[PDB]
């Protein structure tokens, strides 16, 4: 069990699979509480080689979720608060309207898996999966909404599971690694994952975000499908 411990009764968790994974490995506080900018830089750096500028940028948004105004920390359960960073049309979570939006949800992940159509997820598969969730949530959730910020996140999130868990150059990621991260909230070291030697930058996230958009082929955009 050396290196990873399931959360326990007093630990808090996020709607984010990576942050939950890093807390479980202890890159972050295992109780998912008291996460500061320096602890975010150090954990994302140590585990994943996220550069400081990106770590700092994500910290910024994370802080806005702490009920206390102008907070210097956040707990993982702050991220679950609906319509700040938590958005509808997640890949692994249900819309808050149906039930809790923070934990893994087999039904919703089943939909997303079905749009990952080979052993290797590429930008096209990633982009398709997100599209179907946006539309499926628009046509089933009467309170379906997605802020400019939420759209930006939703795109960023699909960009992240490729760029950060996979190879950003080729902009591909084995399906097995993504399924494992989502279903175990544990880095898939044993399936081949290795901390990349080259840092993952704000710019790397933007480039993949743009590749996700450019692989959306609507004849007519049905609502917020490209907003950043
Ligand atoms: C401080 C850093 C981070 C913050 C504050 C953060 C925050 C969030 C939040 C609030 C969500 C939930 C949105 C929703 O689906 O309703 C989320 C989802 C997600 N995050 Fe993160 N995250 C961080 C880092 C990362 C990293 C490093 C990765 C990937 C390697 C990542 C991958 C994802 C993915 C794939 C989702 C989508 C889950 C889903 O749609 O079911 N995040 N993150
Ligand atoms: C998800 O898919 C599996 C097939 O892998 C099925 O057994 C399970 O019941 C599905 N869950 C839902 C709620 O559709
Ligand atoms: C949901 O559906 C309608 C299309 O009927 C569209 O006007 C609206 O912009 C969509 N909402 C979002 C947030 O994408
Ligand atoms: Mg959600």
């Amino acid at each position: 069990s050396s290196g990873w411990q399931a959360p326990g009764p007093n630990d808090v968790r996020a709607p984010c699979p990576m942050l939950n994974t890093l807390a479980n490995h202890g890159f972050l506080p295992h109780d998912g509480k008291g996460i500061t900018v320096n602890k975010t830089i150090d954990a994302l750096g140590s585990a994943l080689n996220i550069d400081a500028n990106l770590s700092t940028l994500l910290f910024g948004f994370a802080a806005t979720t702490n009920p206390q105004p102008n907070a210097t920390f956040f707990d993982l359960d702050h991220l679950s608060r609906h319509n700040i960073l938590e958005h509808d049309a997640s890949l692994s979570r249900q819309d808050s309207y149906f039930g809790p939006a923070d934990v893994f949800n087999e039904a919703v992940f089943n939909q997303t898996k079905s749009f990952w159509t080979g052993d290797i997820i590429d930008v096209q598969m990633a982009a398709n999966a997100r599209i179907v969730r946006l539309l499926t949530s628009n046509l089933t959730n009467p309170e379906y909404s997605l802020s400019d910020l939420g759209s930006a996140f939703s795109i960023g999130e699909s960009a992240a599971y490729i760029g950060i868990l996979g190879d950003k150059k080729s902009a591909t990621v084995p399906k097995s690694w993504v399924e494992y991260l989502f279903e175990n909230e544990r880095l898939p070291y044993e399936l081949g994952f290795k901390r990349p030697n080259d840092p993952f930058t704000t710019d790397d996230l933007g480039d993949l975000s743009t590749q996700i958009i450019n692989a959306q082929h609507f004849p007519q955009s049905p609502g917020k499908v490209e907003k950043r």
